Parts: structure tokens; sequence; C-alpha cells
């Protein structure tokens, strides 16, 4: 995280003249020389989910030509308005929005978790000005994105963190009893990030719509890759809009819908429920100001390349794409079934978790890390993750893994007490206080700013 | 662009040619290009010359895999948000601090502003005990504080101003209680582009013992260059010790492109409570420094690429023709008796009118092709001036334009015409009503038709 202490000189400081500019790029692609095999070559979980040059090229060129624009005046560019309201309305297409009566609406944002914090947000103040909720609840599996936690923190709503089956699928009988009447939402994962499973979205849907809360679907990861497992022939239950009780669904662009970083959607069934998303301050010397999303200025230039991507690929690229990384993880799945000293966690599709019943998966982790593999550090239980991508599809790239592994589970397996590198901070960290978490990651995020 | 361009609200079935959609985006593009390119548009682009926006696509192009949740794959974009935050500390005298002065890259200005509130109020909770958190704001502060009041649950108490449009210190002094968490100030404020009485705020903030929140997000990267060029300035960072705050805009006249601000806390302490850390969550130990998890680091890399492009010298000449060119523009409104600026802005003008509607002031200039910012309360018209404005003949083009404005609403004072009317009826309408006309403008700019 800090090697380029002594390669490149730091700055505290802004120089008194300006550094010429060829040095300064300079720089940066000789960082990038050391940065981009790692992505490129198929060794990170997830972070980069494309990553083809042609493709990153044309999203770049996209960038470049819409550089400029700013939502926050649709007036100077309603190029902008209409790259939105278009990653909306095809996003909500492909998540059932016909199904839900045309009235399928809702906002480009920056990321999943803008979309679930708005999500989250706009339950509390539609529950509070229609249900008279003061005291709001929301009703998540322990499995929900750490963004539930964060929109909780944030937004005074009680976070009920409900438990998980033998299959790491969510507990419905769990999830109605945590129900009381300040419930305002409960939601599912499509799928999750921790063991890469699918919860049962349908009787979850059920279950809000028997209540009258909101149901939310964080499709974050699967928004753009479940439709197409659908019509692939992999089994895949109805976990968008076609499903009555779904009031909102989020999706990432930057994710599997392969536009560049910082772009997301955020759905919901009815306009009704989206207006209370919005922020409108009417008695402002600056004028009236209205705005959707949590910012107020926004780089309309990813917008762009979310729209960019998704027209580019269109339904028979996504149907390309989703084949590939779920064919790259038929295969993955099949050769750790076939290492018996570890286990997959759940029936995952293409997010794959790995755990071990009989030796120290982080030393495991450890080994791989070693043979250049990015992974996901997880716990309760310990395991690691392969979140796959189109950079896993290429050639050997599955069978890189594969070998690194076989190699990884024997070494393990020969010295059962070894503890190196990163190993022995997964462990002290599994079986920590909170605290002990809570002045470790403050004193990291510490270290990323020092100079 | 209704029947201009062909709708998309369904994914074609086949991808359509990249070439193809690259045409369409650049035809877009060159339609709305000129309207700031020609120093039309009253800020929203800040340096617009072609070579530094190339230099600035260059580095994203470079970076654009980059995201910074992910620090181990991109040790390079921790560097560039880390040296931002150092640089931008040091720019805004948090030296002074005693080099304790820490902050954090945000999204822009209203990230920034939201942090610095939910960061008060969970401080003021934690240390305090303040479960009912109040803030105190002059009414001129960002709109971006009754946003983040709503969304954290703190009392926004705004405060009037003095005749000179700066904040009232007496009537922000009889609104503390003693469940208010924080203050602030505007260095300036968007709306009239005066700088409030920061040291007086802070005065006193630091005698209450409460947070002082500077929204430097405009000024962070003009005002300590017109001090340098020897401009009347009250000092607004962290040279004030009762100053804990002070959020500034990269993106805005930082010159680094859109999508990035900072945040500075004068104490760690302070900061930490930015942080949001999950403990019990399968997926892992989770921390984030601001609000959001992926982020696009390629563009923390080009307000790193931006600032050392241009260092002190580049800032000052910036600095220096941007001032320059509103001194010509305040002399020239001066010489229209009818017009007049409220209170004494370095750069960012407002001009109003007692005895012409000036809604139909601006519609007139609109017309000429003038973008500019629609005020109310009172009504007038804002120029946010830029690089753009510094350009032979365009702050002389404005003014003989705007003298032809008031010469035609002067012959015909019952003039409402184009958007004059709608900014005529949004300042005398009840809030219910700007409520409803807002969501349906949300919902309009969100229309596929
Ligand atoms: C009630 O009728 C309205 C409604 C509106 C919205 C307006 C425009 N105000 C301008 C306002 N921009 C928005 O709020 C905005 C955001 C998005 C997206 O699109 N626009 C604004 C600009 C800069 C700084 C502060 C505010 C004017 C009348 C008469
Ligand atoms: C020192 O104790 C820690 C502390 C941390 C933070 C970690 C990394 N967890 C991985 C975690 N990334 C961060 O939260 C993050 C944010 C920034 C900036 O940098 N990293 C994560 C990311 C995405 C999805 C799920 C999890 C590991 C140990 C052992």
């Amino acid at each position: 995280i800090k090697p380029y202490r002594d390669r490149f000189p730091s700055h505290a400081r802004l120089p008194r003249a300006g550094l010429p500019r060829a040095e300064i790029l300079a720089e940066i692609a000789a960082m990038g020389a050391a940065e981009s095999p790692a992505w490129r070559d198929g060794y990170a979980s997830g972070a980069v989910y494309h990553g083809d040059e042609h493709h990153i090229a044309f999203l770049n060129e996209v960038y470049a030509l819409q550089s400029q624009s700013n939502p926050l005046h649709p007036d100077l560019w309603p190029s902008t308005a209409k790259f939105e309201a278009e990653v909306v309305a095809m996003t909500a297409h492909m998540l059932g929005g016909d199904a839900a009566g045309g009235t399928v609406c809702g906002t480009v944002t920056s990321g999943g978790t803008e979309s679930l914090l708005l999500a989250m947000k706009t339950y509390r103040d539609w529950a509070r000005a229609t249900k008279g909720i003061t005291a709001p609840e929301a009703v998540v599996p322990v499995s929900a994105h750490a963004a539930f936690d964060k929109a909780a923190q944030y937004f005074g709503i009680k976070l009920v963190r409900t438990p998980l089956d033998a299959d790491y699928r969510a507990d419905v009988a769990a999830m109605r009893e945590a129900i009381t009447p300040n419930t305002v939402v409960v939601a599912g994962s499509a799928p999750g990030f921790p063991h890469g499973v699918v919860d049962p979205i349908p009787e979850i849907a059920a279950l809000a719509a028997e209540h009258g809360i909101g149901c939310h679907v964080d499709a974050c990861l699967g928004g753009f890759i479940l439709p197409w497992a659908e019509r692939l022939g992999y089994p895949v239950p109805p976990f968008d809009f076609r499903l009555e009780g779904v009031t909102s669904v989020s999706a990432d662009t930057h994710k599997y819908g392969y536009g560049a970083k910082g772009t997301s959607v955020i759905l919901y069934r009815r306009p009704d429920l989206l207006h209370y998303q919005y922020f409108i301050a009417a008695d402002w010397p600056g004028g009236i100001y209205a705005s959707p999303t949590f910012a107020g200025s926004r780089p309309g230039a990813l917008s762009a390349t979310a729209w960019a991507a998704m027209l580019s690929l269109g339904e028979e690229g996504y149907l390309d794409a989703t084949r590939r990384i779920l064919q790259a993880a038929d295969r993955l799945k099949a050769g750790v079934r076939a290492i018996p000293s570890l286990k997959i966690l759940g029936d995952p599709l293409w997010v794959i978790a790995v755990a071990s019943d009989e030796l120290n998966i982080y030393q495991v982790m450890e080994e791989m890390a070693g043979r250049g593999w990015r992974l996901n550090g997880l716990h309760r239980p310990p395991a690691f993750h392969v979140a796959l991508t189109l950079r896993h599809t290429e050639p050997g790239v599955v069978d890189r893994f594969l070998a690194d592994l076989q190699d990884a589970v024997a070494q393990v397996r020969a010295h059962p007490e070894k503890a190196t590198g990163m190993a022995p901070v997964y462990g002290m960290a599994a079986a920590a206080p909170p605290e002990l978490v809570r002045q470790v990651s403050t004193g990291f995020i510490d270290l990323l700013y020092e100079v």
C-alpha cells in the first residue's frame, strides 16, 4: 500500500512553479506499469470486471468527450440527463420493470453504497410521512452488505440482522419474527458479497407485502448477471420487479454492467416511492435546490460510460459475458470440490467462497497471495472468496488458480501451524473485541493518508 | 433532443458499434461545448482550456481502473489522495494548527459538508452526550446544510445576515444552545460571493467549545492567492484556532476534473468520527473513510495532476486573471445605477435591482447567450467568474449585453418573457408548491419519451 516512498518524490506542499506535464504523466504510467498486471492477468477477485484493453480504451474516449459535464446543470448538459434517464430506463427493463405496470423509476448514483444508503433513507422518510414511524427498524440477513450498517448509523435506523440457513441463504422465519410495527424495510441480496448466494427473494418479497413494508433487493452484484444466468439455463428464481412485493432494486453498472467506476442505479416500483429520496430546499438565497441523490455536483462523464457500456454490449453482450463467467465458475467450483480438504459455502454461481474444517484457510490464502492472487479475506466463518469476472475467463486463468490452490493446500497440509504474512492478521481479527478491530481499522485508514 | 437522437428505453438486442456510440456522444458534445467554452456560463466549468482538459483526460485514461477501496491494488491512488489532502491542508494554513491537520478526498462539496455535519453530530454525542444535535449557520450558507440536517437529524438554525450580506455574528451568538454541536461560515458563500466574518464565528465556536466548519468549497483555491496578491480577504482557514474543519473543492477552482473535494479536520480525534467501521460482517472487516465504498480513483489522480501542474505560480496567475476580470465587471456594473451588487464580493458577483425586474434583466442576458444563476430572497442573478471570463472581450461583451438588457426592461417594466415569470412565480410561491414543481422537474429529467 506504500511502495512509492523511495521511487517517486512525495508532495506535502504545492511546488512553487508547476512540474512539467510529461513528468507528472511519466510517474502515473510508471505506477500503472507496476499495478495493471495484477488485474489485467486475472489475479484479483472482482476489483476490475471487464478489463479488455479496447473496452477500457473505448470508455476512456467516452469519458474524454463528456469530461466537462455535470448533471447539476441539465440546461448546459442535457445529454447527461439523457444518459442517466436512459441508463435507468434500460436497467429497469432488464429487472422486470414492465411487469410492475410501467411505473418503475429511479436515479443513477455513485456506487452500490449510495444506492443502498438512498434506498434506506427513502423507506425511513416514506414510513415517517405515511406510516408515522419515528423509530425505524430494518430487518436484513447477516450476509447483507456492510452499507446496511452505514445507513443505520447515519440515518438513525435500527438494523436487525437475521440468521442464515445451512446453505448460507437467509432464514425467512428469523426475518418474519424480527418484524415489528416499526419495520420500514426488509432486504434480500441477489447475491450477497460474502458467499455469492441469492437469498430466497420471492419469500422475502411476499413477507414485506403481507406487512405493508418495503422490500429492497440488493442486486448490486447480480443485477447484470442473474437476468442472463436465467436465460442460459442456470438455477435463478425471480428476484426483481416481476415479484409484486419487491419495491426497490439496486444494481451496479460499474460492476458487471461493465461501466467505469463511479456509477450505480437505484430503482423504485412507483414514483411516489422515489419522491422520498429527493431533497428540496425552497428558501435558500441561492435559489431552488433539488437533488435526487446524495451529491450536488455529479461526474457526468461517468454516467456516459455506464450508457456507452450498456449500448456497446446489448442483451447479446451480457449473455456472452455472463456465459463466459458462469463456465469459468463451473470449472473453478469443480476443481475446489476435487480437493477434499476444502469446501464451498452454499452453492454460488460465480462469487465463490472457500473454507476449511481441517486447516487454516487464512494461511492457504497467504500461499495463493505469494503466487500473486488478490483474494478477499472473510470471517464468521473464516474463509476467502473469488468474485469471478471476464478477467478470469481469459485463457488458463482458472487452470492457474486451480494449480496454485492444489499447492497452497499441500503446503498448509504439511505445516498446519504455519502463519506467515497476513495469515496471523486475519486470525487475530476473526477473534478480536470490536474496539480492537475499530482501533486497527482507524490506524489503517490513517496509514493511507500519511505523506 | 426528443427527436434529435434515438431514445434508448431498453437494451438493444445486439450491442451497437463502439464507433457509432462515440459519434452520438460527440454530436451532443459539439452542441453543448460552445456555451461554456465561449465563457457564457457562470461557474459550471472553471478551467475550460483544451490543453489542460487533454492533459487531465490522459491522466484519467492511465488511472481509469483505479478504485481506492483496494489500496493494495492501487497504491498510486492512496499516494495521490494523501498528497491532495497534504497540499490542500498546507494551502489552508494547516501548519498554524501545528501539523495535526488531516482529512480525506470526497466526491464533492456536498459530501464534504454532509461528512462534517455527521462527524460533529457523532463527536458531540460521544463526548458531550448531545442526543438532539443543533447547528447554527447563516441563511447564506449552502443548501447542503439542510440536506445534512434532514439526513442525520440535526436541527438547523439559519441566522440572518447584515446589510453587507455577511453573517450577523450576534444573531449566531443568540442562536447557540447547549445542544449546539457546530457553527458554520462560508468563504465565500455561493449566493452573493461574500466571505463571512470567520474569525468572529471561530471565536464564538471556541468560546462555546463547539466545532467550527468553514465552507471554503468555492473559495478554498482562490482566497489564499487573493491574499498573496493584496486583495482584502478575512482570515478564514486553519490560521484561526477556533476553526475545527474546512471543506474545499479541487473540481471547482482547483482545476481538477469533476468528482473531487477535500474535507480537513484540525485534529485526528475529529477525523476519526468520519470513518465507518464494520466488525461482525461475514464479508470481512469493512472500513470506509467517507460515505462511498468503491470510488472512481481516476478522479483523485486528476486533482493530484492539476495541483502539481499549476503549483503556486499557476494558482496565483489563474487567480490574478479572475480577480482582475471581476474588478472590471464590478466597475462596469457599478456604472449602471439601476443595478446594485449585493455585498462586496471578490469574484462571485450577484447583481439585483430595486427599480426593474432583475429576473427579466437575466432573461434578456439568456437571450444573448449568458447562463446565469437565478437567486431569490432577494430576487437577483449571480455570475461566478472563471478562467473562460478572463479571455479577451468576455467581460466587455457582458457589460454591453447588460447595458442593453437594462435599456429594454427600463422601457417595458411589465415585461415577463421566457423564464422570467417562472422565477417570479417561484420567488412568490408557497413552499408546498415549490416542493411539488421541483419534484416534477426531477421526474421530467428522468423521463424517456
Ligand atoms: C421550482 O422550479 C424551479 C426548479 C429548479 C430546479 C430551478 C433551477 N434551480 C437551479 C439549481 N439546480 C437544481 O436544483 C438542479 C439539480 C438538477 C439535477 O437539476 N437542477 C441550482 C443550481 C446551482 C446551485 C444551486 C441550485 C428553478 C426553478 C424555478
Ligand atoms: C487492519 O485490519 C484490517 C482492515 C481492513 C480494512 C482490511 C481489509 N478488508 C477488506 C475491505 N477493504 C476495506 O475496508 C478497505 C477500505 C479501504 C480504503 O481500504 N480497505 C473490504 C472491501 C470490500 C468488500 C469487503 C471488504 C483488512 C484488515 C486485516
